């Protein structure tokens, strides 16, 4: 029995679609209207007919504006999430600061006059690119009750993450020269000893900037992870285990889950 399931039973096709079954509404937050972060956009299912949803914040990476990760906002929201994409206080904020701002973005959405009543505040998640992906681990360390964390080509100087209890997925890029997975994503995966679930998924042939353009592999597995752990939706376990193929023509070069 699960109170939190939303949407029809999934298929490979459904989770790859550019939009899920929900129409999406949006609310802008200016830099000066934002408490603890640099402004952003809340993307939310228009309908209230199906109940409340979990809340997901999405951080950009080092040097970068919200525009580099904004595509995740409407896409994820359209599958049944309230999603806040945002700018940081400084484009050069480090992972610790990005973690704090992920939590600030969640908290502003939770209290918002438009979307607060659409969120289940007990069910929170964090997603981020680059140092924002490092920030997901920072946020899940600070706020252990986070349900799920997804790092996209994550960067963090701290390689050890025994504090994280959330379900944590790292998506690496095989040819990343900025945050190479051998020294960032893969160490994080290995050290996530206390995580509810941990996974590593590597994009074949990809560069560090793969998460900044719509990418079906990133979207489908981010979605499946968030459904599995923000909504406890066991219908999405089928995509995670045994997980994507790594054979001829696959977009995935490595996949691990524990
Ligand atoms: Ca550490
Ligand atoms: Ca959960």
């Amino acid at each position: 029995e699960n109170d939190y399931e939303r949407g029809p039973d999934p298929t490979s096709s459904s989770i790859e679609a550019s939009r899920g079954p929900y129409a999406v509404s949006t609310k802008s937050i200016s830099r000066f209207a934002a408490r603890g972060f640099g402004g952003g956009t809340i993307h939310y299912p228009t309908t209230t007919a199906d109940g409340t949803f979990g809340v997901v914040a999405v951080s950009p990476g080092y040097t970068a504006s919200e525009s580099t990760i904004r595509w995740l906002g409407p896409r994820l929201a359209s599958f049944g999430f309230v999603v806040i994409t945002f700018d940081t206080n400084s484009r050069y904020d480090q992972p610790r600061a990005r973690g704090t701002q992920l939590l600030a973005a969640i908290d502003q959405a939770i209290g918002d006059s438009t979307v607060g009543s659409r969120i289940d505040p007990s069910r929170q998640a964090v997603v981020g690119h680059s140092m924002g992906g490092g920030g997901t681990l920072e946020a899940a360390k600070t706020r252990p009750s986070i349900e799920a964390a997804v790092g996209l080509t994550p960067w963090n100087l701290d390689k050890t993450w025994p504090e994280v209890e959330a379900a944590a997925l790292q998506i690496g890029a095989q040819n990343d020269s900025v945050a190479p997975p051998r020294s960032h994503a893969v160490p994080f995966y290995g050290s996530l000893t206390n995580a509810e679930r941990r996974a590593y998924l590597e994009l074949r042939g990809a560069s560090h900037f793969a998460p900044n353009t719509s990418n079906t592999t990133i979207a489908k597995y981010t979605l499946a992870w968030l459904k599995r752990y923000v909504d406890d939706d066991t219908r999405y376990e089928q995509f995670l285990a045994p997980g994507p193929s790594t054979g001829f023509g696959s977009a995935v070069s490595d996949y691990r889950i524990q």
